[PDB]
């Protein structure tokens, strides 16, 4: 029953998992979420 | 794979149980902690 | 700012003396990012 | 400890070699990657 933004981020993640089918699910998933944060951090740091 | 489906089901269960205010931060914290838990076993 | 964040990190390493340096350091920096994200948002 | 001093010296060397625009993001990425590298060795 999640909010729309949460469903969108979960759908993007599920799409990435199905496209890559990582041999190390946890490492791929941690790298993915740490990169999504990194992307939003660039907006937050900007002048 | 079955291990991937299990880890994805565990994550989806955590998201539905917590319904985080910051989805990205909760998800990064979750996966970093799952790695930390497996590191203890692997060392 | 970089020297101050490096000094804070070195101080944390010397105060905690972790048995797992890499895990402590990754947790530390991931938490510093988490803290800054809240303030920036 | 010797292993901790070596990892701290490697990190300080990386900071001086890259001089990152975003110190915190570079440092988090660095330690997360050092863990990733050790995970591959531990799983082998």
């Amino acid at each position: 029953s999640l909010p729309k933004e949460s469903q969108a981020e979960l759908q993007l993640f599920q799409n990435e998992i199905n496209a890559a089918n990582p041999s190390d699910f946890l490492q791929f998933s941690a790298n993915y979420f740490n990169k999504r944060l990194e992307q939003q951090r660039a907006f937050l740091k900007a002048r």
